[PDB]
DNA sequence: GGCGACCCGGCGCCGCCTACGGTCAGTACTACGGGTAGGGGGTATCGGGCAACGCGGCACTGAACACCGTTGTCATGTGCCTTG
């Protein structure tokens, strides 16, 4: 890297290379946004279908949990916990709450 | 003998940003040996689709009583007629 890049002086080969590990702010402050519409929609929906939904897809942890994973703590059936989450995407997928998360894809 | 030159070392610098830049370098070899990460099959455990079994409003078997309403009922009282 520390050739002379073809240059006498004032040039190294180390610096014409960008780096992929730095955070772009650009898609950083966008995924925020994103976080924060999805959050107030999710908040707009009934506090507990907002649990279910959020516990299933993981939105407080890395991991999500599975659907008899969520029966333990929120002490439901597998099966129930299934027939919410159905109706949470049936009503996610209405045309109401979807807009706002149309650019975000 | 400390000065003195001189001699050398030795470093250290030589100004600020800007556009593009083109490429390639020669003399071992086999042989074994272990040991694997990858190729396979079969098994234990967790994760989906239909009914599940609650509830609640109200609603009915109306049943069985209750609330007035009513013409049943009547032993017991006025008015006229006959006899004291």
């Amino acid at each position: 890297l520390h050739t002379p890049l073809g240059e006498d002086g004032d040039s190294e080969f180390g610096d014409l290379i960008e780096d992929s590990e730095a955070v772009v702010p650009a898609d950083a402050v966008s995924f925020t946004l994103l976080q924060e519409q999805l959050h107030s929609v999710l908040d707009t929906l009934s506090e507990r279908e907002a649990g279910v939904v959020s516990m299933r897809f993981g939105l407080t942890d890395g991991q999500p949990k599975t659907l008899d994973e969520i029966g333990k703590v929120y002490g439901v059936t597998r099966e129930r916990i299934r027939q919410i989450e159905s109706k949470t995407m049936s009503k996610l997928r209405h045309p109401s709450r979807s807009q706002v998360l149309r650019d975000y894809l």
